[PDB]
């Protein structure tokens, strides 16, 4: 969806709350 067919996992600019 959105702009990522992998499901928002590639090279994304956000930290996406990995911490």
């Amino acid at each position: 969806c959105r702009k990522a067919g992998v499901g928002q996992s590639w090279k994304e600019n956000s930290p996406l709350n990995v911490s």
